[PDB]
């Protein structure tokens, strides 16, 4: 009983773990009702960990922001980072694209982790690097992360397009350089997109989806928190995150995508529901006493957390937050 890659012969199947945006050590509404979702995100995260190993995926792609703290994450955020990314790495070999982190010793530890194992890659420039699946299938990573070298701070709006275009056509270029398998991992925002409102905000980095490398077999993108299906030539995916972060994505379904990629074939996907606890909003007028009937009445029964919204004020507003536990927001 080995533990180390398999060695198929003629192998030309490839089965992808795809997940984003997990965002570690999160504490939603610290203004009005701080809540931890440590325990309702760590549970999300057993269940993609869990569906990996029954697919028994080759290949597991880690985009947008695993930690929710940029530049300072906490011990905790920390453990549980490095705990899944070996729980990850027992399943199938790891392809990790981190987003914004703005620390300069992470590139030194990113490539020293990359260089002493064999399961886990660390992709933090536009350098394409091949890596090897589970069964052996090779597969090559055009990788697109957050432009650097003080790009993003300062550049002209001619040039700086321009740079991104370049940049995704020496991609392209690269991308036929392939020898089974190529995958494109980017850490950006699709132009257009309907109808995710509420990013970053933040520095953005918009890109045309059609000028994303057709030539890949699979495109996997981060950053945004609900899932989206850009395209199908090639196959452009957002994964979304695990739990609803705010209510912004109170009608968002979370999760991961499992894709699997064939030669002659087409690409096919499905997705692995994380089933998160949901989130809803009451908008009234004014609290009257409708107000605290319809509010007792939906929080009594439900496993989520609650919003309430009005307009204007009338009178002294009762302990609503003391008598009901769901409720972590009356703006
Ligand atoms: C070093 C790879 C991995 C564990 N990792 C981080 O450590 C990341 C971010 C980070 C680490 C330490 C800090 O003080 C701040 C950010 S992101 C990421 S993937
Ligand atoms: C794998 C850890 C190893 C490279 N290492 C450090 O990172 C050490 C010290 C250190 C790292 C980051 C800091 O910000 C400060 C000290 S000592 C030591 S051995
Ligand atoms: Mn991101
Ligand atoms: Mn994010």
């Amino acid at each position: 009983i080995h533990h180390h890659h398999h060695h198929v012969i003629n192998l030309k199947e490839l089965k992808i773990l795809h997940t984003s945006d997990w965002h570690l050590g999160v504490t939603s509404w610290t203004s009005s009702r701080p809540v931890d979702r440590r325990e309702e995100l760590k549970k999300a995260l057993d269940k993609v960990v869990e569906e990996a190993e029954k697919r028994e995926v080759d290949l597991i792609l880690l985009t947008g922001d695993l930690l929710h703290s940029r530049n300072n994450p906490s011990v905790v955020a920390l453990h549980d980072l490095l705990d899944y990314l070996k729980r990850m790495m027992r399943t199938a070999p790891v392809v990790v694209l981190p987003g914004n982190h703005d620390w300069k010793g992470l590139k030194l530890f990113g490539n020293f982790v990359t260089s002493i194992s064999s399961d886990i890659t660390f992709v933090m420039s536009f350098e394409p690097v091949d890596v090897e699946a589970k069964r052996g299938q090779k597969v090559r990573i055009l990788p697109f992360p957050y432009p650097d070298e003080s790009e993003a701070l300062r550049k002209n709006e001619g040039d700086f397009r321009f740079f991104l275009e370049s940049r995704l056509n020496k991609l392209y270029e690269e991308a036929l350089k392939k020898e089974d398998f190529a995958i494109f991992m980017g850490h950006f925002t699709v132009e257009g997109l309907a109808g995710y409102a509420g990013i970053e905000q933040g520095r953005e980095i918009i890109i045309n989806r059609a000028l994303i490398p057709s030539v890949v077999d699979y495109a996997a993108l981060g950053h945004i928190h609900s899932f989206r299906e850009i395209q199908k030539q090639p196959l452009t995916i957002y994964p979304g995150s695990l739990i609803r972060i705010d209510f912004g994505e109170e009608a968002d379904e979370k999760g991961a995508v499992f894709v699997e990629l064939k030669r002659g074939e087409p690409p096919r996907y499905e997705r692995i529901d994380a089933s998160p606890l949901p989130l809803k909003t009451l908008y009234y007028k004014k609290i009257d006493t409708s107000a605290l009937k319809s509010i007792r009445d939906f929080c009594r029964n439900f496993p989520g957390y609650v919003r309430v919204v009005y307009e204007e004020d009338s009178g002294i507003l009762p302990d609503l937050m003391g008598e009901i536990d769901n409720l972590v927001k009356i703006e």
